[PDB]
């Protein structure tokens, strides 16, 4: 979602 989610679940 919005690039952010990804973010968050990669660190």
């Amino acid at each position: 979602h919005a690039e952010g989610t990804f973010t968050s679940d990669f660190f």
